[PDB]
């Protein structure tokens, strides 16, 4: 039959069928309860009566009966799918704990009954479906940014490197300083506008201070964005503001390094033997590498920390918004992919612990 593909996100989950060229169903990874479940949508319009939770945390996950209910909604509501009947192939963070990745094979085999599933690390699937098997990738997603170094297949563990900020702060950055300006922008109704003025008007510029100025002295850079309720408002110089907290952690209160020093302190790390490789080799993924100027940004940002003669390019894919799923629906569709399942019959053999001796 047809193998699933499963990309749990801390924001999103993305499911669907491996050959498809997208993911079928992609929805908010939060599940209600009563102040007898609810998910996603229909948890976020029931927020007055429901307690909202999301079972995963900066990638991992946190809770288990949560991650069932999710797991469950996507099988048979989502995807109208008998669990039994398909190979799964689920996605998992970058240094992911054993504990966690053996639950969620004993679930995938005890709760949905699966045939098969295979658990791939999100990170060497964008990096995949890019054409390579050599490079770092950035995934920046809703809650967390990662660099994941990989070296012909295998992701280089000492080297992985975390950003506690993603794109839901860049959301919630946005409607501050759209309500600095003057508007106001604070409800979970006005935040869900905001997500859109986000995804659709923002920017990463090249030079923030040039831009600042610019923006300052002309409308050259203004935008108007028409409400729900008809009234037009005008985006100037929070265009590129807002995603520039990325760059400048700092804007939103944190000590940490930007993406760009993140990026060539994961590089750093790793063997020398390596490094012009994942230098020329450097892979955006996930929604909030989305920006327009985002690679030829990092692209300076990394020519101006890295030795005056190494050569660096930034591949940031059309489809990189998915890539990790897009990369999960290739491998699982493989004709070589095929012996790589881990089936039931396996599982039942070896236990959980089966699944650590996996190849992506
Ligand atoms: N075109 C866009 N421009 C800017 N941001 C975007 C765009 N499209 C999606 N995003 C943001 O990307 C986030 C979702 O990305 P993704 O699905 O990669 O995250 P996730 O897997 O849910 O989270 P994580 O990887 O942090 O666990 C949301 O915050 C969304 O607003
Ligand atoms: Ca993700």
């Amino acid at each position: 039959t047809t193998a699933l593909v499963c990309d749990n996100g801390s924001g999103l989950v993305k499911a669907g069928f491996a050959g498809d060229d997208a993911p079928r169903a992609v929805f908010p990874s939060i599940v209600g309860r009563p102040r007898d479940s609810y998910v996603g949508d229909e948890a976020q319009s029931k927020r007055g009566i429901l307690t909202l939770k999301y079972p995963i945390e900066h990638g991992i996950i946190t809770n288990w009966d949560d991650m069932e209910k999710i797991w469950h909604h996507t099988f048979y509501n989502e995807l109208r799918v008998a669990p039994e009947e398909h190979p799964t192939l689920l996605t998992e963070a970058p240094l992911n704990p054993k504990a966690n990745r053996e639950k969620m094979t004993q679930i995938m085999f005890e709760t949905f009954n699966v045939p098969a599933m295979y658990v791939a690390i999100q990170a060497v699937l964008s990096l995949y479906a890019s054409g390579r098997t050599t490079g770092i990738v950035l995934d920046s997603g809703d809650g967390v940014t990662h660099n994941v170094p990989i070296y012909e297949g295998y992701a280089l563990p000492h080297a992985i490197m975390r950003l506690d900020l993603a794109g839901r702060d860049l959301t919630d950055y946005l409607m501050k300083i759209l309500t600095e300006r003057g508007y106001s922008f604070v409800t979970t109704a006005e935040r869900e506008i905001v997500r859109d003025i986000k995804e659709k008007l923002c920017y990463v510029a090249l030079d923030f201070e040039n831009e600042m100025a610019t923006a300052a002295s002309s409308s050259s850079l203004e935008k108007s964005y028409e409400l729900p309720d008809g009234q037009v408002i005008t985006i100037g110089n929070e265009r590129f503001r807002c995603p520039e907290t990325l760059f400048q952690p700092s804007f939103i209160g944190m000590e940490s390094a930007g993406i760009h020093e993140t990026t060539y302190n994961s590089i750093m790390k790793c063997d020398i033997d390596i490094r012009k490789d994942l230098y020329a080799n450097n892979v955006m993924s996930g929604g909030t590498t989305m920006y327009p100027g985002i690679a030829d940004r990092m692209q300076k940002e990394i020519t101006a920390l890295a030795p005056s003669t190494m050569k660096i390019k930034i591949i940031a894919p059309p489809e990189r918004k998915y890539s990790v799923w897009i990369g999960g629906s290739i491998l699982a569709s493989l004709s070589t992919f095929q012996q790589m399942w881990i089936t039931k019959q396996e599982y039942d053999e070896a236990g959980p612990s089966i699944v650590h001796r996996k190849c992506f």
